[PDB]
């Protein structure tokens, strides 16, 4: 399945390729940075260098399978392009990129543009904060529900 | 008081720039081309030409009086950054840039960033779309509710 998926976009099915594929399909990460990919990756003890990371999730983007971003002006963040629609809420002081999607908001987006005469075909969605209490650099889970 | 607000910014109050700030406030043109803003300008008979235009709204920028964005990739549109806060929804095949505001969108976007442990302090959100029905590119009226 996922070896049918790497093929699609046109890369031979290597280990490393499906490993990162993996990491990038757990739920915690669907929104990660390279290295923070890469401190997984030796979590579950796979000799993966940071530098391989970083040659595979670039060759991924170039083939379409992930879409880069850097919501914090600086750090790159990958996720899986072939996902279901969200939106993005980032902390402002230590970088967590948290993903949303509210049926309320895509609806009267529809609603919105086809008051003007358009019919809604893309959007973008970014929300930025702070912190609400103490300090989310210590509280890994500051920003879980 | 357009008069103030210009000293306040570090300018000189001559009359182009003058001039230009009173298109910029005029609801037609809250966010304009820079050309469209000439357009307007010589339609009231100003003998302005369009290379000062942009000469001053790059002026303007500088000294935060405007922002710019180039919300079709190429086109760049200015707007008064001192202005209610509203979004964005912009035609994909006539270019126009339409401003609105949703209460009750930015009460949500306040309630899902503090579900996450996040005081919300800024966001943007762009609206993409195609016009519905015939061909905007004639009926100047196609985007007006
Ligand atoms: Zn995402
Ligand atoms: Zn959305
Ligand atoms: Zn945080
Ligand atoms: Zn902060
Ligand atoms: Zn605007
Ligand atoms: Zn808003
Ligand atoms: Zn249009
Ligand atoms: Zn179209």
């Amino acid at each position: 399945d996922n070896n049918t998926a790497l093929k699609k976009a046109g890369l031979k099915v290597t280990l490393p390729r499906l490993k990162i594929l993996e990491v990038l399909q757990e739920p915690d990460n669907h929104h990660v940075s390279a290295e923070d990919l890469y401190k997984r990756l030796i979590d579950m003890g796979e000799e993966i260098g940071l530098a391989t990371v970083y040659r595979v999730l670039n060759q991924f983007d170039d083939a379409g399978i992930v879409t880069r971003h850097n919501f914090e002006g600086g750090k790159s963040v990958f996720e899986l392009t072939q996902q279901h629609h969200h939106d993005h809420l980032i902390c402002l002081d230590c970088g967590k990129v948290i993903e949303f999607s509210d049926d309320s908001i895509e609806a009267r987006q529809r609603e919105i543009a086809a008051k003007h005469g358009i019919r809604l075909t893309n959007h973008s969605l970014y929300l930025y904060g702070h912190c609400a209490e103490g300090d989310c650099r210590e509280d890994e889970h500051a920003h879980e529900g």
